[PDB]
């Protein structure tokens, strides 16, 4: 899963995320998926490949609008990479975060400066987490609500309570945002759009996907 060296300093994986074209962030995430897809699928049920990798795509947008070395937050909502992966994700990380032990189908790399930094090891932790809040909104929801739940704990670490101005400024604009990719033939160069872009068709954004 490591993208950078193994061994690289802290300055050096943030400083080579942060110069990661847009298409090697996009195929350091279709490689997860790939690698992942089995667990991706029983989860969400997305229609397929392609619209998964969209999905993770909007989701890079959304958090991070494809600068894979964006930084922010922090404790539990300490977060870096081009899924903003919080601390939270990792084991060992602190003993007052709620623990993620329902994703046995992918390795949960300990909290670790190489493990945080590497855009690899960050984006591969990004898909378990997600994938921790998607299985938990499953017990309750079904279709595209287990995804746009499931956002709603990857941000907020809560699948419910979120205010409604926010499943839609968050969850429904990452399924609008993931769509673009898909509709307008970026899914492997170096284009990207961003949170509010008013070219992205927000309606019925989800029904792409399954
Ligand atoms: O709160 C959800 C996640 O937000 C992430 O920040 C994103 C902002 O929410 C989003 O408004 C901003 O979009 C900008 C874009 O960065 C800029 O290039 C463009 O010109 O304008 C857009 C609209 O203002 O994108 C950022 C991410 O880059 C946080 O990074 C993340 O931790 C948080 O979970
Ligand atoms: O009361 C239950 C336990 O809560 C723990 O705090 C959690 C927060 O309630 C939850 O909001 C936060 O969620 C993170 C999320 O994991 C992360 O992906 C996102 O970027 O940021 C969210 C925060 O904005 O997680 C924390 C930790 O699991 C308390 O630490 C714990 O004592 C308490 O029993
Ligand atoms: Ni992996």
């Amino acid at each position: 899963d490591g993208y950078f060296p193994p061994g690289t300093s802290k300055h050096e994986l943030i400083a080579r995320a942060s110069s990661l074209k847009v298409s090697e962030v996009k195929a350091i995430i279709k490689k997860q998926v790939d690698e992942h897809w089995d667990v991706i699928r029983d989860v969400c049920g997305f229609k397929n490949k392609e619209v998964a990798y969209a999905f993770f795509f909007g989701m890079a947008t959304r958090e991070s609008t494809f600068r894979a070395a964006t930084e922010t937050g922090s404790g539990a909502s300490h977060a870096f990479g081009p899924l903003q992966t919080a601390e939270t994700a990792y084991a060992n990380a602190n003993p007052n975060y709620m623990p993620e032990h329902n994703v046995p189908e992918m390795h949960q790399y300990d909290f670790t400066e190489y493990n945080f930094y590497d855009v690899g090891i960050s984006v591969h932790m990004g898909i378990r987490h997600f994938l921790h809040f998607a299985r938990l909104a499953k017990e309750k929801y079904s279709g595209r609500d287990i995804a746009r739940h499931g956002l709603m704990g990857y941000n907020t670490g809560w699948i419910d309570g979120a205010d409604e101005s926010w499943i839609v400024r968050y969850a429904d604009e990452t399924a609008a945002l993931g769509a673009w990719y898909l509709r307008n033939n970026h899914m492997s160069d170096d284009e990207f759009t961003w949170d509010t872009d008013p070219r992205v068709d927000r309606s019925n954004p989800w029904e792409i996907y399954y």
